[PDB]
């Protein structure tokens, strides 16, 4: 009827029902050939007899606390970075040891992730390496030295790219747009005659201009017999002669596949012409460099893609593997996007032993506790905002010119 | 989850129309001793086979 989280349980109210909604957790909790009650005459058997519930009597009752606690990840206040441009803000966001380097250490931690740490000290998230690597940042423990321990020479590394941003709908800017390198297309001039005693709108001009690809590629097959027969015969004047008959049939296939992509652009002009009068009109196509610069402010968000190898002596993955194969997993820091890269939705669903795929959140929660995993959590999710300036460049684009003139009498 | 609002009334539909074992080897009774499990986008509701029968 309820949904039960296994944290929440407590061997002293437990149906029959939320026994086998939560099964293999219950099982794992309980010691081998362990027999306890739930409840109305039902009890639940422990490893051994393969977790078998079936009617009996017990002492030792699985009890639900009769008010428990609601394990939501709490909201923290949003973070303030001072204004930059967007490489700036990144430098800014991701040297800060308190409130960036230490929560991802923990979090790749207590995931199981081997030597998050530098050789210098014994603490994790300690003596970390920060470096710009194309498009994006890695965060590192220092190498420098020697260590001790198996493999300690495999550091666990944590990267951060593909940055977002929410902007405030009201503050965007943009200033002035210049253009390079202008090519011309095509142009046209024209008049506009009105030699009625009412004043006229009904005239159009319009130029357009259109470009495309396409492609496509194809296979045949095919099979062909055939048959001859071959004789000599002496026939009257022509004498001895070779007839030959052949028949043939053949059958053939094919398949075809292809695409296409095009480009349009146009420009109208429909004048007012007063009576008893005339007006010119023009229109130009350019092709150009475009640059503007713009500044708003918005909320950041980012991905999180840890890599390293998980340790022998347990993880957090679902499958628990025990041979310390080398990992890779990214998160979205940010509005949803995937179930796969979604903490929060992994969090929330931890009761439905279904819908465990990738990781072991009730696992991490008996290794270090409910509140640990709860700020920890809170502190890696903390919501980011900042000002951001920055330059717009683009090369080959459009570029138009319409006008209407003043009428001259006729 | 519900068993007086969901699980009986379907067990009982899905007897009488004449399928065969409908229940839990834990119960005489049919839509008793009914497992619920979750499997891909769907749900599946059987009845529980462990021991005999």
């Amino acid at each position: 009827a309820e949904p039960v989280y296994p944290d929440q349980l407590r061997l002293f109210p437990v149906n029959r029902e939320e026994a086998q909604s939560v099964k293999s957790n219950i099982v794992g909790m309980m010691g081998q050939w362990q027999i306890s009650g739930l409840a109305n005459g039902w009890v639940i058997m422990g490893p051994g007899y393969n977790g078998e519930i079936k009617p009996g009597t017990a002492s030792n009752t699985w009890c639900y606390p009769t008010n428990p606690v609601t394990g939501e990840i709490p909201t923290l206040s949003a973070l303030d970075i001072p204004d930059g441009d967007e490489v700036d803000v990144q430098w800014r966001l991701v040297h800060d040891s308190a409130n960036f380097i230490k929560p991802t250490s923990y979090l790749a931690h207590y995931l199981g992730y081997a030597w998050v740490g530098g050789n210098h000290s014994q603490y994790v998230g300690e003596d970390m390496d920060v470096t710009r690597d194309g498009d994006g940042w890695v965060i590192r423990g220092n190498n420098d030295g020697g260590c001790d321990g198996y493999r300690c020479g495999d550091k666990t590394a944590i990267k951060v790219s593909n940055f977002a941003y929410n902007l405030d709908p009201d503050s965007f800017k943009h200033g002035d747009v210049t253009q390079s390198d202008r090519q011309l297309v095509k142009t046209v001039v024209g008049w506009a005659v009105n030699d009625s005693d009412t004043p006229q709108s009904g005239y159009d001009v319009t130029l357009r201009y259109d470009t495309a690809t396409n492609w496509s590629k194809t296979n045949t097959y095919g099979l062909s017999e055939a048959v001859t027969t071959k004789n000599a015969f002496k026939w009257p004047l022509v004498g001895e002669t070779e007839l030959s008959i052949e028949i043939a049939a053949n059958q053939s296939w094919a398949s075809q596949n292809g695409g296409s992509t095009t480009t349009s652009l146009s420009q109208s002009v429909r004048p007012t012409v007063p009576a008893r009068s005339k007006i010119p009109v023009k229109i130009e196509l350019y092709k150009a460099d475009i640059s503007y610069p713009y500044e708003f402010k918005a909320d950041v968000s980012y991905d999180l893609t840890l890599s390293g190898f998980l340790r022998w002596g347990g993880n957090a993955w679902y499958t628990h593997p025990d041979n310390r194969p080398n990992w890779n997993h990214t998160f979205v820091i940010g509005p949803y996007k995937d179930k796969a890269s979604s903490i929060r939705y992994q969090w929330d669903k931890r009761y439905i032993p279904g819908e465990v795929k990738w990781w072991d959140w009730n696992w991490t929660i008996q290794q270090n506790g409910l509140s640990t995993m709860q700020n920890n959590l809170a502190r890696v999710l903390r919501p980011v905002r900042a000002g951001i300036t920055g330059d717009f460049s683009a090369e080959s684009q459009f570029a138009g010119n319409i006008e209407i003139g003043a009428p001259v009498p006729l």
